[PDB]
């Protein structure tokens, strides 16, 4: 018992320590809307890039 | 005390398991930093797009 | 004895309710690979600004 009740304080104090700092769901529910972005971006880039050679010929 | 013995391994396990496998605060203060470099990005890629097209206009 | 079944089911409940809100390494397993592409793009964006500029001032 004497073990015990140490090892529930312990318990507690890890609990309240990890509840501190543990990440949620909540906190990353935007994940999936920056990943998005991201793929967006590449896209986007990919494409200037490709309008900005043709561009760099004709000007010359 | 044999209910507790029994109750007290399987939560220091499952708490344990808690701290292995989660996230932190600190992934997520990473994700924000993302987060405002994405948004950056967006601007400076529709800004560029805007003059990329009066350009293609202005050579043709 | 009981006071301590009584702390221990308390914090049976408090860590189920971590199980269920917790946010896991796995989850955000992309995080990295998002890092990475974002600063190539922050390089790409850089380069493509610098060009066009040029392009700018010549038309």
């Amino acid at each position: 018992v004497e073990e015990l009740l140490s090892k529930v304080y312990h318990l507690e104090n890890e609990v309240a320590r990890l509840k501190k700092l543990m990440a949620t769901k909540d906190d990353i529910a935007n994940m999936k809307q920056l990943e998005d972005k991201v793929e967006e971006l590449l896209s986007k880039v990919y494409h200037l890039e490709n309008e900005v050679a043709r561009l760099k010929k004709l000007v010359g």
